[PDB]
């Protein structure tokens, strides 16, 4: 029993974190077989950042520009190109310690853990949800950038999220590893925003479902709802509207429990309206959103506490 934001286990992707120095500016890459990934705004200096051109920037350095550090092994870079908004840096020795990987994009409202390194040293690891806007909402100082966001399925490591830079509101915003930023934002000091968030309410549904499995009903009621009625609510407080598609990702979860979609998004209908009554739901006092069905099925038993 109990129901936290748990992270996977870092191991796999510790071993792949290396130091990357540029003029005065270091951040951290990522060393997979014989390439290091990292923000190709490691090439700025303080007055490169406001306008860059990266291209002509980049033009004006050597493989010898460019110094990573892998531990206390210097490696030597032997070749270097650009890739979106990362630099790829083609070093002379395979890390021994690259797991099975991939590299993907996840979609809004998923998500993954974060392995926050400065230097190159790995420090401390917590589960992100990439919000509908495209930020996430992190701990990050100067120096984390190319800190990577990962999901571990068995063996395989599938990395989605690259660090880049932080927004006025405290949140942050990155790449996948492709070097495509999530949202509009761009690798530049210049004035950007994030976009007004929503909740993601497939996750809160999914959350409520885990609250059952734990043996908590207390907020169910005997009320049904068409998906339209629930989203004329869904707007007037702010959370994204359901889709059939998102009745039907729900729908494993709705078998363990015996509780239907629709009731059960009768039952957050009236979480809405009446609030939760100085009561808790899995110790929360407010509505979660940053687990998905995934993260439920994950964490959770398989037999529902009846
Ligand atoms: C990576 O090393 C570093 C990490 C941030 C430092 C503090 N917390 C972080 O996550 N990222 C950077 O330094 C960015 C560099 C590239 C984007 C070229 N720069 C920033 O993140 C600054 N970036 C802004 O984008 C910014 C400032 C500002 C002011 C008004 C309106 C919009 C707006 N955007 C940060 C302020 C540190």
């Amino acid at each position: 029993s109990g129901f936290r934001k748990m992270a996977f286990p870092s191991g796999k992707v510790e071993g792949c974190m290396v130091q990357v120095t540029c003029g005065t500016t270091t951040l951290n890459g990522l060393w997979l077989d014989d390439t290091v990934y990292c923000p190709r705004h490691v090439i700025c200096t303080a007055e490169d950042m406001l306008n860059p051109n990266y291209e002509d920037l980049l033009i004006r350095k050597s493989n010898h520009s460019f110094l990573v550090q892998a531990g206390n092994v210097q490696l030597r870079v032997i070749g270097h190109s650009m890739q979106n908004c990362l630099l790829r840096l083609k070093v002379d020795t395979s890390n021994p310690k690259t797991p099975k990987y991939k590299f993907v994009r996840i979609q809004p409202g998923q998500t993954f853990s974060v392995l926050a390194c400065y230097n190159g040293s790995p420090s401390g690891v917590y589960q992100c949800a990439m919000r509908p806007n495209h930020t996430i909402k992190g701990s990050f100082l100067n120096g984390s950038c190319g800190s990577v966001g990962f999901n571990i399925d068995y063996d395989c490591v599938s990395f989605c999220y690259m660090h880049h830079m932080e927004l006025p509101t405290g949140v942050h915003a990155g790449t996948d590893l492709e070097g495509k930023f999530y949202g509009p934002f761009v690798d530049r000091q210049t004035a950007q925003a994030a976009g007004t968030d929503t909740t993601i309410t497939l996750n809160v549904l999914a959350w409520l479902y885990a609250a059952v499995i734990n043996g908590d009903r207390w907020f169910l009621n005997r009320f049904t709802t068409t998906l339209n009625d629930f989203n004329l609510v869904a707007m007037k407080y702010n959370y994204e509207p359901l889709t059939q598609d998102h009745v039907d990702i729900l729908g494993p979860l709705s078998a363990q429990t015996g509780i239907a979609v629709l009731d059960m998004c009768a039952a957050l209908k009236e979480l809405l309206q009446n609030g939760m009554n100085g009561r808790t739901i899995l110790g929360s006092t407010i509505l979660e959103d940053e687990f998905t069905p995934f993260d439920v099925v994950r964490q959770c038993s398989g037999v529902t506490f009846q």
